[PDB]
């Protein structure tokens, strides 16, 4: 009901390419090993630096509501690249803008738009498949680390960290990237089953150089539901003084009474004990409980199916691992004595359970707990003088663990965009129906230039100039911006995830060939 | 009691007619094979492309208050159209502002335009009966996939689904249309008695490669009430145990005691039995409860009517499945050996219950409820690279999917705006009551022309030489202007369904009538 | 979402650049012996006036906010030098400047400023091995002394009396600052045990002369409940009456009849008994207790743990101290007669709490509990005659006090920025990767002259020529600004901390080579 404007043909499309050239302009100063940083104004506190282009699009909205809609579009681009690959939006954005500023050019009154977007897409599934046929599987640790440094702006301390990771806990192990208190970044390996739980009571510390509970050799008592009476708590107690061994009790809650008898009897006569709240907020709790009563040989007690009381508990009932060091804030198990063939049929139904899971975020669960089970998990701590500096490189530490990620998906191509570059004889050969098709067609195979010549041009180089001598180069042969020489891109570790180049080619060709089809812009009237 | 602004004759005419003007020239440009988009802001978030004339007609209102009453106008010529065909609003808008235009020339002191009403609506009725006589019904299903890729913009795989989704649950099937989260799209057929509804506890999972409860020649137990009490539940696993027989139960909810009963044998022993929860808010559950009993042979058990209890209950009052599938968040019954007159009985029952409603809700659920007991339902998910797109190609298959049942209903007519075309020579035989109505005849008469002339106009070529060339041609010759021939265009498949093209002549024709009359305009004074 | 102005290039850093001037202009007026005030107006009160960088930084805003995001950038380095170091915020904010300025001068065409970013970390990391290779341990307190009066703005009378807590309280010890009420400052050593709590009633006072309790020779009663009930307190009070000692009574409260019973027998008989509050809300309660406990030979009763009871007491369950002074609002504890290897085993385990813990809050409550344990407190209050005056002599006094702890943690070089002039010929020795690099380390070259020159400058004299002299001098001699003369530093005092120094330096070179790679600036539209 609010009132419109109402602009046809080439005004609006120019005003709407206008916008679209803002917003790939400012991304395009950061594609490249000589890209620059986008500082970009933070209402609360700090500016925010970066170097990622989707950042810098998400950060850029227009007062011109036909630039805007350009603008947004873009934004959207950029958006679905990131959360497909999570690299390449830099590339995704100047691609898109080149797509949608030639099918802005080709607009005529004969010109069928909607045909020529066909002829787009068809090219662009050339290419793709084209891109499919150059790609080779990522089978070396140094290809890993030469994808994570090109990934992270050359930088190849945050490669070889990567690397590391990916040696420890797997290629397809659990990484994550936290900020670190230091100035140099450290690689922080976790293994066995550790959970953000302490001790819940601050007598059972029994290594008082660290301020911790430590056993060797130690029971391990699992229950589903809180212990607050005598009588759940005494006979595992019993087992555990009877055998002369530690015991560890892990429940919702340990309180009451059944906690005033665990701090008696360690504190008079020195049993070994220790009490530990469980991990979790729901069914993960009982997931990961079971989880720890497989690792460890145990059986869980209170629970809701089996109803398994403690009063009855026999030593066979509970786990056993070779060492616990329980702090104030976390807890961890080492070398649990559970059945290996046990775990492995846990391990096979987390697999099977992740195979239906597409929640985004208990697959991230899932993984966590098979990473205790299988592998462990890895804690990059990204160093800094300050907060915007650990900000800037946790970005490109997220774009080189995104892009290895890739890469051990799906491959490796060309770097430097050489790798649409070797696609355009594949767009040679292509037949078109009509004249707006072979328009699409020949859209795409100018489009293809572009990323080589972004990289150039970001390093001081005539770009068209370095393409064409690319193009009559070997096929093996592209050009390094770093360098400023022509060389062997594999050789040279100059490298991409194939995944991330057909995303980027993909997510730009759809939405910037739907804007070139556009005859009428509406917008709300500014109030 | 706001002030207001009056405007009379002429003036106020021509403002309306410069908002009729704005608005139907924003629609037309997506008008036909050659047509191209829209883009429309959107307030929260990414912008809409369309090529849907009511999508158009809808975003826009404008700040003159008599250009926004012309513009109102056509919306409600749009918005009728599309309610009522699903399909023409394109079309519509044109034919409204060729009326409203054609009306607003013709008014002069002595011209009584109640009168030119009155002989426009006769016009209508004559060209409406001369399309009637035009039909021809659908007969061959290439003649389905042919509507459904004309009414999809040329989409020739659009059609292809279309066509095979009315093969395989019928042309007058359920046929739903969702997002799709891949690159193109998929029929997904979904047989049986399928309900969003899974199993209550995991611990009935048998078939783990899936996260799955599967039974093969399982007992059926179906309640109306809840099942909470260990003697409402433990017969009939009596009957399920002797028999040696899986059970699946169906109620409002399984808890307490009786689905502990439900675990505990499950894990123990290793009874088979898995329990779900039924579908529906209201009386569409027990209706879907009944259609459930009847489809496999059994009987619902507490209910107000008749009141079965759960503590006596027979091996015949269980329903018998040949297969059932329990995941997360689904069940469905496979091959239930019900009555099958009963099951026609009951098909009856719903067929006799959709002729006397008109809630437009309520259909669609017994819709639902006859395609589970008879054909199942057929999804459509609509693939794309972004939402955007997404969007935009899901408009077309909405648009072909409604052309396909109209198309079902009432037959087809010749496409192109051939069909009005034909209907020409119709009024050029009518004998007018006096002046008024021979000016409202001749008003139709130049109306008729305009959605061939608007078509051949969008694919860049004179509008006039092509329909006078088409009106000098045999009648089963038109205009191709996707390929810019002259075609027999049945064969060629450009083909349009009667009910849409006299839907759109009707609701343009109302309404433009209706403005023409006016003499005085009547606003508020902007504030 | 909100409208954004995105400017490009120079014109983007030239604002940028102007905003850091401002900042750093308005800070560097304030650097060294001549240094001046700054003068903030504060909204509730009175003006506030500072030497202080950090404060002067905080305080400037700017309504441009391309000039606000290079200020906001350099009060980032101001803080972050202000919580690592406590002190040199001014230089720190004059390097970053510097670093600023020069980066920006560097930018062309060719260049790569992240590759120029390198070359400046590289370079800051070569002079900070260089400053830890000219650093020198403090030895002497004359050094401390000297320490504290350079950076207390050459106030003799702070460093000595900083110099004397120091001594009496430890070069570890807690040592806080406070208003004074006089006009000139005390130095307050508090020994012992003295916690904020007072006496429960007034009817306990038995000298009169400073309404206080006072008792020698005297039993301890620690309780960890509240003490309301005649059984809980009557033993104590026998063993007190049959040992003819005096009675203090440290619960969390002592009222009901307990508390009659008390003032009963203080008043009648004449029975030597005080009672008086626990201190601490939570665990540190407990702790604090246990610490008294402990340092006075008693025990705690009334615990979760070991639960000892107050019905059974006996005499040796009761702590001893020589001298016990109950006032209104706090007590204290001297001569306590616990066993002193328990106290240093508390000692130990305190220190090992230290260790694990990095919340900053009950870190302080933990020195706070070895201080009492072990050495005492200082309190320093900070006399003046008004308010204005005592906030600006309180901060070089926090100054002082923070680049002493500097100055004993990681030891001393030379000041009068001598000490970054000294390292140049560190930088003359590496040899850069390329070009970029080659201009990052020329960055840091000329940049490294920054303080030396501003302090110069501060002094009215020309501060190129006093630089060029220092650097054409031994390695000893610098200029004494406040003298105008050139000296031996390290014999005349003028000595900073080597960690405010590479502080400084780290924090500056961080963000303002991070600053020097932007090409693109984005701000919201002024509103
Ligand atoms: N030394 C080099 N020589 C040539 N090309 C290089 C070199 N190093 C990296 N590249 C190329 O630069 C591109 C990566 O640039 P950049 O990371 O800035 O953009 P992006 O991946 O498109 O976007 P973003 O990382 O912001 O999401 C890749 O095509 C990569 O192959
Ligand atoms: N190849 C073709 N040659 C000629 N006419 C065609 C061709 N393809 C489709 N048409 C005609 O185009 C018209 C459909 O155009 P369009 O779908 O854009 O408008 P609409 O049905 O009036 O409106 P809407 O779909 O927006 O509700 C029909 O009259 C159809 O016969
Ligand atoms: N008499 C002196 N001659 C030369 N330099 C001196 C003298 N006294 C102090 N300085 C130098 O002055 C500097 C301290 O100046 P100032 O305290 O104003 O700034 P800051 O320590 O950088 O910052 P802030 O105290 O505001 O956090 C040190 O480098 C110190 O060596
Ligand atoms: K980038
Ligand atoms: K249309
Ligand atoms: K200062
Ligand atoms: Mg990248
Ligand atoms: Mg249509
Ligand atoms: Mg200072």
């Amino acid at each position: 009901g609010s009132a419109k404007d109402v602009k046809f043909g080439a005004d609006a499309r120019a005003l709407m390419l206008q916008g679209v050239d803002l917003l790939a302009d400012a991304v395009a100063v950061t594609m490249g090993p000589k890209g620059r940083t986008v500082i970009i104004e933070q209402s609360w506190g700090s500016p925010k630096v970066t170097k990622d282009g989707v950042t810098v699009a998400k950060s850029i909205d227009l007062k011109d509501k036909y630039k805007n809609i350009g603008a947004k579009l873009v934004q959207d681009v950029a958006n679905n690249t990131n959360e497909e690959a999570g690299d390449g939006t830099t590339t995704a954005t100047v691609l898109a803008r080149s797509i949608a500023k030639e099918g802005f050019e080709k607009i005529s009154k004969g010109a069928n738009p909607v045909e020529i977007r066909r002829g787009v897409m068809l090219a662009v599934d050339a290419v793709i498949a084209e891109l499919k046929k150059q790609s080779k599987p990522v089978t070396t640790p140094e290809e890993i680390a030469q994808v994570a440094t090109i990934s992270a702006n050359g930088d190849k301390e945050i490669g070889n960290i990567i690397s590391d990771a990916m040696k420890k806990v797997g290629r397809k192990g659990v990484i994550t990237v936290k900020d670190g208190k230091t100035l140099n970044d450290e690689l922080e390996i976790i293994e066995g089953m550790k959970f953000d739980r302490g001790y819940i009571s601050p007598y059972f510390i029994n290594t008082s150089k660290g301020q911790k509970c430590e056993f060797q050799d130690a029971y391990v008592l699992l229950s589903e539901k809180k212990i607050s009476s005598i009588q759940s708590i005494v006979p595992a107690l019993e087992i555990a003084n009877a055998h002369r061994k530690p015991l560890v009790i892990i429940a919702e809650d340990v309180d009451g009474e059944a906690l005033s008898t665990l701090v008696l009897n360690r504190l008079k006569v020195g049993l070994q004990v220790v009490a530990v709240k469980a991990p979790g907020f729901g069914d993960n709790r009982k997931n990961q409980l079971k989880d720890m009563a497989i690792a460890t040989g145990g059986a869980v007690f209170g629970e809701e199916g089996l109803t398994l009381n403690l009063e009855d508990v026999q030593p066979h009932d509970l786990g056993k691992v070779g060492e616990v060091i329980v702090t104030k804030d976390d807890a961890m198990l080492l070398k649990g004595k559970g059945d290996k063939a046990q775990i492995e049929k846990r391990i096979q139904e987390i697999i099977e359970q992740l195979d239906v899971t597409t929640s985004e975020y208990e697959k991230e669960k899932l993984n966590e707990r098979l990473a205790k089970l299988s592998d462990g998990v890895a804690v990059l701590k990204v160093g800094g003088t300050s907060d915007v500096e650990v900000n800037e490189k946790k970005d490109r530490v997220t774009d080189a663990l995104n892009a290895t990620r890739a890469a051990v998906e799906e491959g490796i191509v060309l770097g430097g965009g050489c790798a649409l570059l070797r696609c355009i004889p594949a767009l040679d050969s292509l037949t078109p129906a009509n004249e707006d098709q072979k328009i699409g067609i020949e859209i795409i195979k100018r489009t293809l230039k572009i990323p080589a010549m972004t990289i150039a041009k970001n390093a001081g180089v005539e770009g068209s100039l370095i393409v064409e001598k690319i193009m009559q180069s070997s096929s093996e042969v592209g050009y390094d911006a770093m360098a400023g020489d022509f060389v062997n891109m594999v050789e040279k570790g100059i490298i991409d995830p194939t995944k991330v180049v057909r995303t980027a080619l993909l997510d730009a060709a759809g939405v910037a060939s739907l804007l070139t089809t556009a005859e009428v812009v509406v917008t709300e009237i500014p109030k």
